DNA sequence: TGCG
DNA sequence: CCGGCGC
DNA sequence: TGCG
DNA sequence: CCGGCGC
DNA sequence: TGCG
DNA sequence: CCGGCGC
DNA sequence: TGCG
DNA sequence: CCGGCGC
């Protein structure tokens, strides 16, 4: 008996195998590893070797699997965090945002208010200059939590009426929109250099919040600790990283006794920067 | 009123009134206003009205009220969040600690690596130099939840093993200690000097964390929009500052045509930046 | 006492003694210590020794202490930078903002756009909600320089003309402002409390800025290292805190075995996070 | 006879020109455009024009293009800041700082505690996952300036000797190392997601500094004003952005009638955030 | 080369 | 480090 | 189409 | 968005 | 009159 | 702005 | 206590 | 921690 996240987890890697989004081309190079690198290529082999990757097939294009790797990552987390809303209920979204929402965060309550600076930079030069636009956050996932009848704050005890705890975000009707209640972004591979946008998009979500700051996670199927340590070392704009696979990239590590990458992902596990997909679901709970 | 939120606000003013914290001097000056400030005085005294206050005594020692204005918010706090269970389940603790207490954060998980930290400055000069000594500063009040057994989170699916979500924060189990949920600054006034440690220490629970940033706001009896605004306008640092008396405020500053001071008020309010005590129980249900 | 910022530094004590700003009063405290608290008091009185003190006089108000202290330091760091001409020429004008504070800061080029912020949102709500209000920043001295002509940047070799390098900040022309230089914090005394203003001012140039960050000082007599440590400890907010005494604090800390206070003095100085006020000069012309 | 700057800048696009880092293909693009982009395309193919450019071939490699485009900006950088030895004396190296250096940055005073912190991180494994690993990376080009006799502070008068401003940073003494003056980025072309590597290695160097903290600019040839803005907009990071060839940009852009792009140019600009290759020399003299 |  | 290009 |  | 690969 |  | 002193 |  | 009050 496989317990349910298990089994979850088994189906989102069934997902990128069967999308061959996760493959191996005609040359033995697996389609998450970068093959100009020994190691890389090694232990992404080892990884697909372990969720039994049988497919051959050409490395899908970037925007391909970035969109696709999206996608699936989007369903694993709806279908996991469905199951715990005992420990954190709400009427939970989960959803693949879309480069096309410009301003889809401000849709919710914490950043509502980067609307009416948008809307008045369009009329204000400096206002553009200084305020920017980067404002303009968009998640690769968003968790929302849409608001509670008073009859719900109410369910055992006459807790409120309409004169008490007027402003409290969680009541639907002040005009109030539903709460950002987490950004995940993911990344289907990794280069230094690119993964720093999600340092930059996680400041401006701590910046210019109103409220609780979201979750702020990085979901990544990268297989090298050095590429995943350039996004997961050091704190302040990411909460904590998660590995497509984490039990089987620890397998790898171990097996082919690559000390050096072994020691930073333990630097990583151990210092809580990294975990593994099947956390993600839990973690949301909090 | 009857609602229980309406009785617990009021049951937070009556230990005010009670204990004399709150009260007017033979002077007329109520001891939560500037007695040289007149727009102060005025404010404080019609909010003393609304609350029914009518003892005459000395104005306290400052560090007689500051230290009660946290106990009573402590108390109003743990009364009223716990009647939202059903809303936020957990074991929940609140508690007041400031300074009876240094690094007392570490001892939970998004912050548990202070301790090395410290260890390390201990034993090495400069880290200390370079990492400071503030990030051991303990918040006036912190909400924590305690961890959860796998029987409560396999209540009513089997979930989870021992091989799967295995770093999930939420699971007790390896050493792993409890969560800060919320840190609670509590300022009895406010001068625009020394209300900004309540920013420095927001930014301090921001760049440190390992998981999700907890609830950072607070709350005080500074009747002056002016002074409130002081630590309330700006994002980035404090979710929202919450008034001990909102609506008897907003009452008063009609009352007095004091335009200027009402038209702040509605900045802030109507800006989420400024809500009444009774909004904070429900806001740290998020 | 041959140099002349030695010279400076005695004529800058001097002024704080005939203007009985650093003086015994009857209960024998001096002026700068706190008498409930054994090492201030021995301490600071050992300084007031070591400077020749022999004035006695009741504690003046704090305000005029503050005030005081603000235009001494400024009276010295304009004496002594005037004589860095050569390592760092310009025109430079250096002068305690006082009174008339905000936005005194605008009228530099590095944050000039400020006025425009503060503007719009005067015409419309909220704006003011989300940007705040502190960022009409008022430092207590600052330094600024004035900008070149076109003469002076030609003086040896035809470098520029109206077709190149038409937006340089040095540059003088209609529509530029003088540069700010340095911000100078000063505090007579501290409480750790509201010690941190300096580093909310701080970050205010920081995430403000359009142009190079200005220097960002904070000058103290506070004698005790515990105190100063509230400010000068950690690093991203100030670039360093400058003691009025530093070598004599230096001497009765190695006179009275207060080894915590000695140990957390030298952290702070070879941890390059406290100087002496006479190295500010020279370490505003870097 | 034409301004030396004027004279620098058309030396700079020569050295672009004859190493073919900027030239056309047979297809007609511009190697600094982005194929795909009609916008993109007809700006760069306008721009090159104006820089007279007649070579026809393949675009270089971008590992290629990045490291030239790094090399030529820095003998330009060199070169015209030499002429302003009268605005700003002393003794500077301009240098390109290979990938090939990590903690190069640790040689400067302003960061030379990152060295102790890597050593500690050496030995103590996990603090890894707290400090990071970044805070090592170097700038692309980096200027810095060497300290200073005590017979040049002492030029004209005995301003200091072994026993005043013993601190300085300025003095050749405390084992001291040299100062870091700006870090330079350079970027050939732009795409948002890695643009924003510029703003997590500016934060890096705000937070770690001991000291006023560097220039923080960077240089681009990026033909598109909506690629530009995802570098440029906004404050807190970026001390300004410069372009390769900005007064060439507007012209096309005029000549297009690119209304929008246009209007997004000057907001840059006009907003302090955007100048030209020409005004970076002299804004390093400040 | 490795990784920016 | 930059370039290509599918969603 | 343009752009993440 | 990710992938290739030269300095 | 009220910020610092 | 700084000072006092109960916590 | 010295400090928050 | 907050209170007093000069500038
Ligand atoms: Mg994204
Ligand atoms: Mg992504
Ligand atoms: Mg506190
Ligand atoms: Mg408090
Ligand atoms: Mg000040
Ligand atoms: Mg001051
Ligand atoms: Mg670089
Ligand atoms: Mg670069």
């Amino acid at each position: 008996m496989q317990p349910l996240f298990t089994q979850e987890r088994r189906i989102f890697h069934k997902k990128l195998l069967d999308g061959n989004i996760l493959a191996t081309n005609n040359r033995g190079v697996v389609s998450n590893a970068d093959g100009s690198n020994t190691r890389s290529f090694n232990i992404a082999k080892g990884i697909a070797d372990l969720l039994h990757s049988e497919t051959v097939s050409e490395r899908l294009p970037g925007q391909t699997s970035g969109n696709a790797f999206e996608a699936i990552c989007s369903e694993f987390v709806q279908s996991a965090f469905e199951k715990l809303q005992h420990i954190r209920p709400g009427d939970w979204n989960v959803k693949q945002v879309g480069s096309r929402n410009r301003l889809e965060i401000a849709r919710y309550q914490q950043y509502a208010h980067l609307t009416a600076l948008a809307k008045a930079a369009e009329e204000n030069p400096e206002l553009a200059a200084a305020l920017g636009s980067d404002y303009t956050i968009t998640p690769d996932i968003i968790v929302t939590r849409n608001l509670i009848a008073d009859a719900e704050i109410n369910r055992n005890e006459f807790l409120v009426d309409e004169n008490i705890a007027t402003y409290a975000s969680l009541r639907a009707g002040n005009g109030n929109m539903p709460l950002l209640h987490a950004s995940i972004s993911c990344k289907w591979t990794i280069r230094s250099d690119r993964a720093q946008n999600a340092r930059s998009e996680g400041l401006n979500l701590v910046r210019n919040r109103k409220g609780r700051l979201p979750h702020i996670v990085v979901v990544t199927a990268e297989p090298t600790p050095s590429r995943i340590s350039s996004i997961a070392l050091g704190t302040g704009e990411i909460d904590c990283v998660y590995h497509f696979a984490l039990y089987e990239l620890e397998q790898i590590l171990q097996s082919l006794n690559y000390e050096d990458a072994l020691d930073l992902f333990y630097i990583m596990v151990n210092g809580k920067r990294l975990k593994d997909i099947s956390d993600l679901p839990l973690d949301l709970a909090v």
